[PDB]
C-alpha cells in the first residue's frame, strides 16, 4: 500500500512521481521534493520531529545556526557554545531608502565560548531532548559529552558534562567583580555583565586570564540585568535548578471570553535542596497580561534589553497570563449601504478568476476567495450563484484530499503525502519551500481549511469525518496537533512562550526563525473555530481560540507595537513585516513597493479580521505613514487592501478612494493588482467598506458567551452580530448587559 484511507480521502505514504505538467524551470522543479533527510537528533528524542521553533537549526544543521534563547545569542561549534548579548553599541537602525527598506539588527558576535576539558573538537551538536520551549542541544566526540539546555525566556544556560569539566574561554581577558569561589561574577571588556555557578567546593580558577576553569561537571551561565551582588545571590538560589520539563497548559472559559495560559516548569536538583523553580524571563506580550496571582513573584528591576523591547524577571516554579478572546465571523453580514445591483454585479465577475499557479499556496488563495465570495452571494440572493462557488469548493477539496486516482495508483500532483522520517503532511504542488522546508503549512492549509468550513456551513454532511472531515482534521493535525499525536509534534507552527507562529520548519539562518505573515496565521486560527464550531469538535475549537488570542498578543507588540515601546524612535515605519528571533526588517521576502511593506501583516481580510480594529490610534499611525511615504492615496498596489484597511478608522475616506478607483480595470487579470489583490475581489472590497461604514468601528470592550459574534461601535450605538451553526436556537449574552436570540444557521441581523 502507497496511501492511507481517511474517510472518503487518502493520504500517500510513498512519494509520489511527481507530474511537472511540463514546466522545466530548475526552481519550481526542486520545490516538488522532501525535507532534509538527516536530522540532528539523539535516540533519546523519537516520533514524529518537531519543527518551526526558535531553535531548529539545530536539528538541521551539523552543529546550528545563530540562535536567540533571549536574552542570549548563541551557537554550537566544534569548539563549544558561542554565547553573546546585544548591548545597546550592538544594535543598529538602518534604512535602505533605494529599496524602500528599513533594518533593526543586533550583531553575531562571541562574548565567551562555553568549552569542555577534553576536546575543542565535538562532532556534531544534536536534539537530546526538548519541551514546549526550552531544548537540550547535545555536543558529542566519543565519550566527551556538552549537554547545554536553554530556552527562550531562560537567563539561564544550563551545561552537564560527561568525561570533562567546565571551560569559559575569552577572546579579551574579563574583569571577575565578585569571587565567591564557586560563583562567579564578571564583566566582558565592553561591560556585558554576566554570572557563572558550580557546585560548592568546585572553585573558578583562570581569574584574570582570557580562560576561567572549573572542575565540576555541571556550572550554569546567567545573564545579569545589572552588575550587582544581590542580584547574583538572587541568581544562585535558582542556579542549580535545571529545567526538564516546560509546559504552556491553558483554559478558555467561554462565558468570560478569558484565554488563561499557566507556563510550568520541573526541574532536576545539581545540588541538595535546589528548588523546584527558575528564574524566568518574560516578554512584553507576556507580562503586559501577568495574572494576579503571579505578580508577587516579579522580579521588579530584573529587566532586559533585546529585539522585542524589555524583558523582565520572574521567579518560581510557574506564572499565568489572561488574554482576551475576541470572537470570529465566518464572514460579515449583510448590513451595509451598498447598490445591491452594483455588489450583484461584481459577484457574477468573479466568475473570471482562476488561480494563478498549481501550488498549495495559489491555489490556497483562490479557494479562500470563492470561500468569502459564497456568504455575500448568499446574502444578495444570488443563491445559485454561492452554490456554484461552494460546488467549485467542493470539486477542487474532493480532489486534493485523495491522493489516489481512479485506477488506485498515486496521483502525481494535487495531492497530500505523509514525509515519515519528520512527520508532516506535504502538498504537491508546493511552493515556497513548503514541502522541502517544511514552511507555511499554517499559511497554506489555513486557506483548505477556510474552503472546507464555508462547505460544512451550508453541508454539515460534505464536512463529517467518513466523508471528507477526517482529511481536513488530518490537515489541521499537521499544523496545530494535540499532545501525544502519532503522527505530528505538537503545535508544529506555534512558540507557546515567544507568543507567535514562526514560518520557516528548518530555521537555518543566523537570524534564528522567522514570521512575515501574521494575519495569514491568524487566517488559518480563525478558520479551525469556524470548521471546529461548524463541526462540533470543541477541543479543536478551544485550541484554535487560545492560538488566535495568543497570536493576537504577539501580533500587537511585535509587528504592530500599538503601545509605542518596542520600535526604536529612530525607526521609520510603523508596522516590522518580518520579525526573527534575532532581529526586525521592514521588507518583503519578495520583491514589493511600499503597500505590500504593510499590508503582508493585514491579508486576507475574512471573518476572523476584525483584530485589526482592536486599536484605532495604531491603526490611524499605520495608515498616515504608509500615505505619507507614498504621498499620495496612490497606492503603488493592492489598493483595495488599503481601502479595507483605512475603513477600520475612516471608511468615509475608504469609500471615497474605492468610489474613485475600483471600476479602474475590468475582470480578472493576474498581470495587474495595482487596484485589486490577486486573492481580493471587488465584491468583497465593495462588502467590506460598505459594512465598516455602517457598523462603525470594532468594538474590543465588549466580549460574549459563545464564540462567533462580533460587536461594533458607531458613536455610542453599538451593532451586535452572531453567527449560529447550530441546528438548534441560541441566545447569547454580551458582558454589557446586552441578550439576543438567534435562530439556527443564521445571522442574527444581517442574513441577506
Ligand atoms: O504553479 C507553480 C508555479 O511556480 C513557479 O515556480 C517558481 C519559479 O519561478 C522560481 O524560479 C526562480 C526564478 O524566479 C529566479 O528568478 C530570479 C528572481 O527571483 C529575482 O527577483 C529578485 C527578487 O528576489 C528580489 O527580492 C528581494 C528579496 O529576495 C529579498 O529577500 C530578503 C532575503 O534575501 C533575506 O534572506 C537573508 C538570508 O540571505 C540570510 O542567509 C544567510 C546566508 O547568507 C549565510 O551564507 C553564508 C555567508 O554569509 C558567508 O559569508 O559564507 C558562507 C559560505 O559557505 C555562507 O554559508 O548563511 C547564514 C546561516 O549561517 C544565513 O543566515 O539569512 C538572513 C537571516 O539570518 C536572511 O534575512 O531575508 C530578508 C528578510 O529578513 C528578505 O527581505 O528582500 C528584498 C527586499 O524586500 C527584495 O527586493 O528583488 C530583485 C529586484 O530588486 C529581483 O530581481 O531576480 C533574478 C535576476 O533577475 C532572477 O534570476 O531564478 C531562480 C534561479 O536562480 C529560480 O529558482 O522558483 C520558485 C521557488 O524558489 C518557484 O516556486 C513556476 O515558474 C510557474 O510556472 C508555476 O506555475
Ligand atoms: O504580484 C505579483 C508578485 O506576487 C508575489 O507573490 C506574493 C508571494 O510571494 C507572497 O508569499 C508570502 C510569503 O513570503 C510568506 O509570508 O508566506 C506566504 C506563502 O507561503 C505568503 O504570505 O504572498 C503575497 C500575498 O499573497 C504575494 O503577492 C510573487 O512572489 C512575485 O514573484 C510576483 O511578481
Ligand atoms: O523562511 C520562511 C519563508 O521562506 C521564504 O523562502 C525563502 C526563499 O525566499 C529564500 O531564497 O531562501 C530561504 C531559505 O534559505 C527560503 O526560506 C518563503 O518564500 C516564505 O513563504 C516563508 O515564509
Amino acid at each position: 500500500m502507497h496511501a492511507v484511507s481517511v474517510g472518503k480521502g487518502s493520504y500517500a505514504t510513498e512519494f509520489p512521481e511527481i507530474d511537472f505538467g511540463g514546466i522545466n524551470d530548475p526552481g519550481f522543479r526542486d520545490q516538488q521534493g522532501e525535507p532534509p533527510a538527516t536530522i540532528y537528533r539523539s535516540d533519546r528524542v523519537t516520533g514524529p520531529m518537531q519543527t518551526n521553533s526558535w531553535w531548529g537549526s539545530l536539528a538541521v544543521d551539523r552543529f546550528s545556526m545563530n540562535q536567540y534563547p533571549h536574552p542570549f545569542s548563541v551557537r554550537h561549534r566544534a569548539e563549544g557554545l558561542h554565547v553573546f548579548y546585544d548591548a545597546p553599541h550592538n544594535m543598529v537602525v538602518h534604512e535602505n531608502r533605494e529599496a524602500g527598506t528599513w533594518h533593526i539588527h543586533g550583531a553575531i558576535g562571541t562574548d565567551f565560548t562555553i568549552k569542555h576539558s577534553g576536546t575543542a573538537n565535538f562532532e556534531q551538536a544534536v536534539v537530546d531532548d526538548y519541551n514546549d520551549w526550552y531544548v537540550r542541544g547535545l555536543l558529542e566526540n566519543g565519550a566527551h559529552q556538552m549537554a547545554i539546555t536553554y530556552g527562550v525566556g531562560s537567563p539561564y544556560i544550563f551545561v552537564e558534562y560527561e568525561d570533562g569539566s567546565a571551560v569559559l574561554d575569552f577572546d579579551i581577558a574579563p574583569d571577575v567583580w565578585e569571587m565567591n569561589g564557586h560563583v562567579i561574577g564578571f564583566s566582558t571588556h565592553d561591560h556585558k555583565h554576566y554570572a557563572a555557578f558550580a557546585p560548592p567546593g568546585q572553585n573558578w580558577s583562570g581569574i584574570g586570564s582570557k580562560t576561567l576553569t572549573n572542575n565540576a561537571d555541571y556550572i550554569a551561565i546567567a545573564k545579569l540585568p545589572e552588575k550587582d551582588g544581590n542580584m547574583l545571590a538572587k541568581f544562585e538560589q535558582y542556579a542549580y535548578s535545571v529545567v526538564r520539563d516546560a509546559v504552556a497548559d491553558w483554559t478558555y472559559d467561554e462565558a468570560t471570553g478569558t484565554v488563561t495560559t499557566t507556563f510550568e516548569v520541573t526541574t532536576e536538583a545539581k545540588v541538595q535542596g535546589a528548588p523546584d523553580g527558575t528564574i524566568f524571563a518574560l516578554y512584553p506580550h507576556q507580562y503586559r497580561h501577568l495574572a494576579s496571582s503571579s505578580e508577587n513573584q516579579l522580579l521588579q528591576n530584573y529587566q532586559y534589553e533585546i529585539i522585542r523591547g524589555t524583558m523582565i524577571g520572574l521567579e518560581g516554579k510557574r506564572f499565568t497570563t489572561e488574554l482576551t478572546y475576541p470572537g470570529v465571523l465566518p464572514s460579515l453580514p449583510d448590513l451595509g449601504d451598498y447598490d445591491r445591483e452594483r455588489l450583484i454585479g461584481y459577484l457574477h465577475d468573479a466568475t473570471s478568476d482562476y488561480p494563478t499557479g498549481s501550488d498549495t499556496y495559489e491555489l490556497g488563495k483562490y479557494i479562500g476567495k470563492l470561500a468569502t465570495l459564497a456568504p455575500i452571494a448568499d446574502q444578495m440572493g444570488e443563491y445559485e450563484l454561492a452554490e456554484q462557488f461552494r460546488g467549485e469548493l467542493k470539486d477542487i477539496l474532493e480532489d486534493w484530499l485523495q491522493a489516489t486516482n481512479a485506477s488506485g495508483q498515486l496521483k502525481g500532483k494535487n495531492l497530500f503525502y505523509y514525509n515519515e522520517n519528520w512527520g508532516t503532511i506535504l502538498g504537491y504542488h508546493a511552493a515556497h519551500s513548503s514541502a522541502t522546508r517544511i514552511n507555511d503549512h499554517h499559511f497554506h492549509y489555513g486557506y483548505f481549511v477556510k474552503a472546507a468550513a464555508e462547505i460544512a456551513r451550508a453541508d454539515q454532511e460534505w464536512a463529517k469525518s467518513e466523508n471528507w472531515g477526517g482529511m481536513i482534521d488530518l490537515l489541521i493535525r499537521d499544523f496545530m496537533a494535540d499532545r501525544d499525536d502519532d503522527l505530528f509534534p505538537y503545535l508544529r507552527m506555534f512558540d507557546p512562550y515567544s507568543g507567535n507562529s514562526w514560518a520557516d520548519g528548518l530555521a537555518t539562518f543566523d537570524a534564528g526563525n522567522n514570521q512575515e505573515s501574521s494575519s495569514e496565521a491568524m487566517h488559518a486560527w480563525t478558520n479551525v473555530i469556524l470548521w471546529a464550531e461548524a463541526t462540533g469538535n470543541k477541543a479543536l475549537r478551544d485550541r484554535a481560540i487560545y492560538l488566535y488570542t495568543t497570536e493576537m498578543s504577539a501580533i500587537n507588540e511585535y509587528f504592530f507595537d500599538v503601545h509605542q515601546e518596542i520600535f526604536p524612535e529612530e525607526y521609520g515605519p510603523e508596522i516590522v513585516t518580518i520579525n526573527w528571533g534575532g532581529k526586525m526588517d521592514h521588507a518583503t521576502w519578495w520583491n514589493s513597493g511600499k503597500v505590500e511593506k504593510y499590508a503582508i501583516n493585514w491579508l486576507p481580510f475574512h471573518g476572523g479580521s476584525l483584530y485589526l480594529g482592536h486599536h484605532p490610534d495604531y491603526v490611524d499611525r499605520a495608515y498616515e505613514e504608509l500615505r505619507r511615504d507614498i504621498g499620495s492615496t496612490d497606492w503603488n498596489l493592492w489598493s483595495n487592501l488599503v481601502w479595507m484597511y483605512r475603513a477600520f478608522t475612516n471608511p468615509d475616506d475608504a469609500l471615497q478612494q474605492m468610489e474613485a478607483s475600483i471600476d479602474d480595470y475590468g475582470l480578472f487579470d493576474p498581470g495587474n493588482e495595482k487596484i485589486i489583490e490577486r486573492g481580493s475581489t471587488k465584491a468583497q472590497t465593495y462588502h467590506w467598506i460598505h459594512n465598516l461604514a455602517e457598523l462603525g468601528r470594532v468594538d474590543p470592550t465588549v466580549t460574549a458567551n459563545h464564540p462567533i459574534y462580533a460587536v461594533f461601535n458607531k458613536n455610542g450605538n453599538r451593532t451586535y452580530i452572531v453567527y449560529n451553526f447550530s441546528d438548534s436556537p441560541i441566545t447569547v449574552q454580551f458582558s454589557d448587559g446586552h441578550s439576543i436570540q438567534v435562530e439556527p444557521h443564521s445571522f442574527n441581523i444581517g442574513n441577506g
